[PDB]
């Protein structure tokens, strides 16, 4: 019945505004006069904005992925059946679900010329996080050239939050223990994206398709960060990396 799709589109919703503070419609307020935010251009502006600099810059990147990881693992447990299956495949699909959902929603704070920071305070441009030292200067660009093309979709939060869902349910991880239990929550959640993606935006063909399509894109700046990660630890052996994510990435 769709009805029973509609109802599981409105709880994960609810879920995704509950575990997420920053929604993508707030970002695109703040993006296009209530509280314009304070804007971080050059290595000048900065300063003012309140250990060299890109360092410090990858840091904050860093910390706030790990809030990220927080509040994803907070709305992973509002999936239905998910908090239901075998304690090691939580982990396993939080493991490598995570970096594929930052990606995917901080595209919600980006737009061409740069991306939201501190909570929607700070907007860091695109060419100061280009001009970084050597290996950071190029940590973000991927993730900009991403987000252009998926903010093309012009989904909303609502979509969102279904797709996420979508995303975390893989059952195409490495080491899960119970294959067909995940699949079969995410065969209800392909269904659930399906039917809303076309009540909210008929006029949009195949937008389900080529949302699905986007999980390839996902792939590889996960891949290539994880590299840059790599020779960020053998050039500066004197910066740590945070554990939570230091776990994750195995
Ligand atoms: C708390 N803090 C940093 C201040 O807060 C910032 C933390 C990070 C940044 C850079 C920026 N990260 C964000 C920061 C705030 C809000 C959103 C983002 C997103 O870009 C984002 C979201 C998820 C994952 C990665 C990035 C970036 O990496 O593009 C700017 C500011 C520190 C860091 C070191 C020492 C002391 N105090």
């Amino acid at each position: 019945e769709s009805a029973d799709l509609r109802a599981l589109a409105k709880h994960l919703y609810d879920s995704y505004i509950k575990s997420f503070p920053l929604t993508k419609a707030k970002a695109r307020a703040i993006l296009t006069t209530d509280k314009s935010p304070f804007v971080i251009y050059d290595m000048n502006s900065l300063m003012m904005g309140e250990k060299e600099v890109a360092i410090r810059i990858f840091q904050g990147c860093q910390f706030r992925s790990v809030e990220a990881v927080q509040e994803i693992t907070e709305y992973a447990k509002s999936i239905p059946g998910f908090v239901n299956l075998d304690l090691n495949d939580q982990v396993t699909l939080l493991k490598y679900g995570v970096h594929e959902i930052i990606y995917t929603m901080l595209a919600s704070l980006m737009n061409k010329d740069g991306v939201l920071i501190s909570e929607g305070q700070g907007f860091m441009t695109r060419e100061f996080l280009k001009s970084l030292r050597k290996p950071f200067g190029d940590f973000m660009e991927p993730k900009f050239e991403f987000a252009v093309k998926f903010n093309a979709l012009e989904l909303d939060d609502s979509d969102l939050a279904i797709f996420i869902a979508v995303i975390i349910l893989s059952g195409d991880r490495p080491g899960l223990l119970n294959v067909k239990p995940i699949e079969d929550i995410q065969d209800n959640l392909l269904q659930a994206l399906e039917l809303q993606l076309k009540l909210n935006h008929p006029e949009s063909s195949q937008l389900f398709a080529k949302l699905l399509q986007k999980m390839t894109d996902l792939r590889q700046i996960v891949t290539e960060h994880v590299q840059l990660l790599q020779v960020i630890k053998k050039t500066e052996t004197d910066m740590s990396l945070h554990p939570l994510l230091q776990e994750i990435e195995k």
